[PDB]
């Protein structure tokens, strides 16, 4: 049984192990850091199965849950939020914050999203270019999702820049454990303040909604509200940043498609669709423990055994996506759902918001800067460590 998680084949590539497993051992056992075993599911059909089976659980206090790291096991001790709940608890809490993320609400947020992107682009533009190349991540990829989620949560405008930086420290590779923990606790303390403030004087934001609709009524307590807000913040911000950076790098890697996108920004949604399939920046979230014996393919997963369903592998499943390793924004999509945002009940609550942010970025970026170019050789891009989800740390660009 090989050690898992695997390491990416290279900067922009997924672990090489998946393709081989999909072809000769679709459901196999892998070894976790603590020596425990878990079943790794690699085929699309099987990942969908794992994502929806009611015989499987997300509760981390269940023996057999596939924790992939030491900190993961320790974090499982805290009171859980809907991300780690099974029905009916899951939807009971998730539904408390769903409203802001529906396709309709996101559609209505479009002008705000566009406005946020335009402003950041305009700033990045005045950030000059005569003084050398600028870092697209620090100047654009990072603040776009950060400002949007912070603003949606209820953070005032003047606090955005500082909080964006602090939340970034939480996951920065350069950050020490101490710095990361401090930023983490700092954000939690700040949200606790906002919750106290919004309880007294609610505004038009998620935190306020939690306070008035759930805290005051006594459905949840203040700390719960804080944890739900924190979850919405940290769950996908880092991923958003990486996806934006990865999209820019990918376009540079395929001049033909960049030319096509420049000539037709209306192709942004298709490009984002292909981007979320090709670069599965969140590939270790579909994990479960078997509540009872379950058969998957030619394997029997016994009660209390853990399962890791790789949506990254599923998105490269040759049986579903033709020429899966080819990035093609003009790709002819099959009826099967790409799994960049998961599947089933737990499917990313912000899938629509995330795609809207990406679509806005890629339909505006090259209209603002038609000659935007990565300022270093593509093969020199600074990707995240290979033992981590795919992403880019920094990306110098000129325009
Ligand atoms: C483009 C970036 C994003 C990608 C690719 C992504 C992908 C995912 C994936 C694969 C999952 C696991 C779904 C499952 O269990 O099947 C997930 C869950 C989740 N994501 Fe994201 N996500 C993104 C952005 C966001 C953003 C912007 C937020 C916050 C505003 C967010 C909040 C969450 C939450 C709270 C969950 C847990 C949902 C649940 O368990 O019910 N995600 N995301």
């Amino acid at each position: 049984a090989p050690s898992f998680p695997f390491s990416r084949a290279s900067g922009p590539e997924p672990p090489a192990e998946f393709a081989k497993l999909r072809a000769t051992n679709p459901v196999s056992q892998v070894k976790l850091f603590d020596g425990s075993l878990a079943w790794l599911v690699t085929k699309h059909k099987d990942v969908c199965f794992v994502a929806t089976s009611e015989k499987l659980s997300k509760v981390r206090t269940r023996q057999g849950f596939p924790e992939l790291s030491a900190s993961g096991k320790q974090a499982a001790k805290a009171k859980p939020t809907f991300v780690d709940m099974d029905p009916p608890e899951h939807m009971h809490q998730r539904s408390m914050v769903e409203p802001t993320f529906t396709p309709e609400a996101v559609k209505n947020l479009q002008p705000y999203i566009q406005r946020t992107v335009d402003d950041l682009l305009e700033q990045m533009k005045q950030k000059g270019c005569a003084n050398g190349p600028v870092d697209l991540v620090k100047e654009f990829a990072l603040p776009v999702p950060s400002y949007i989620i912070y603003t949606l949560l209820g953070v005032p405008f003047n606090d955005l820049e500082y909080l964006t930086q602090q939340n970034a420290i939480r996951t920065n590779g350069s950050s020490t454990a101490r710095e990361a923990s401090a930023a983490n606790q700092e954000l939690l303390d700040y949200l606790a303040i906002l919750v106290e403030q919004r309880l007294v004087e609610p505004k038009d934001d998620i935190i306020s909604k939690l306070c008035t609709e759930q805290v005051k009524p006594g459905n949840i307590d203040k700390s719960d509200a804080v944890q739900i807000a924190f979850l919405l913040l940290v769950a996908g911000n880092a991923t958003m940043v990486n996806m934006i950076a990865l999209g820019v790098a990918t376009l540079a890697q395929h001049p033909d498609q960049l030319a096509q996108l420049k000539a037709n920004p209306s192709l942004a949604p298709q490009f984002v669709e292909e981007l979320c399939r090709y670069h599965t920046a969140t590939a270790l979230a579909i994990k479960r423990t078997a509540k009872e014996d379950v058969m998957i393919g030619d394997k029997l997963v016994r009660a209390n055994e853990g399962i890791i369903a790789s949506n990254q592998s599923a998105n490269r499943d040759e049986e579903v996506f033709e020429n899966p390793d080819e990035f093609n924004m003009n790709r002819k999509w099959p009826p099967q759902d790409p799994l960049g945002f998961g599947f089933g009940d737990h499917r990313c609550i912000a899938e629509h918001l995330a795609k809207a942010e990406l679509t806005t970025v890629f339909s505006t970026l090259y209209q603002k800067f038609p000659d935007l170019k990565v300022a270093v050789p593509l093969g020199k891009i600074n990707y995240t460590p290979l033992n981590r989800d795919v992403g880019i740390v920094d990306l110098p660009v000129i325009f």
